[PDB]
């Protein structure tokens, strides 16, 4: 009920409630990192490839992941093939270096029993601070990853970056 069955990491309820207890406690000149990750191609891999491969992708992300976070760091389901990020205590700097990690990781990535072309991650970053409610601040997250995505996947785009137009 806390944890998703398939990959073994938070659900996404659960990690609204531990995201939303962080946010709160929250002190004044401090910061969190929020992330949002997306998948690239998952719908691609699990039309080609059937439903069972598409679960080992998703757990060959998860096993990758955890291997990136640090003691205390919080990822989570957040629907589909997206997964969402808390780094408590974290700068830009060491969230895009998770980031940046975690995507060139599962770029390497070899999930049992299939043959992907490429996997890749996008990812939409973004800094949680006092007085931010956790909603807005996801949204903030989720626009920086359109970005990435509409950008060509396989990147982490930033909320305090230059955008486009
Ligand atoms: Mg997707």
């Amino acid at each position: 009920v806390a944890t998703d069955e398939l990959t073994g990491l938070f659900n996404r309820r659960h990690f609204m409630r531990m995201a939303s207890r962080a946010l709160e406690d929250l002190l004044p000149n401090r910061q969190h990192g929020l992330a949002l990750i997306d998948l690239d191609h998952f719908k691609r891999i699990n039309d080609r490839h059937g439903h069972a491969a598409g679960d080992r992708v998703l757990q060959t992300f998860a096993a990758v992941a955890r291997s990136c976070l640090r003691d205390g760091d919080v990822l989570a389901r957040y629907g589909g093939e997206e997964f969402v990020l808390l780094l408590p205590h974290a700068d830009a700097e060491q969230l895009e270096s998770c980031c940046e990690r975690l995507r060139l990781a599962f770029q390497q990535a070899e999930p049992v029993g299939v043959t992907v072309d490429t996997l890749s991650l996008s990812v939409g970053m973004t800094l949680l601070y006092a007085d931010d409610d956790l909603d807005e601040a996801l949204q903030r997250a989720d626009q920086a990853l359109y970005r990435a995505k509409r950008g060509g996947r396989n990147r982490c785009d930033a909320t305090w970056e230059v955008t486009s137009a």
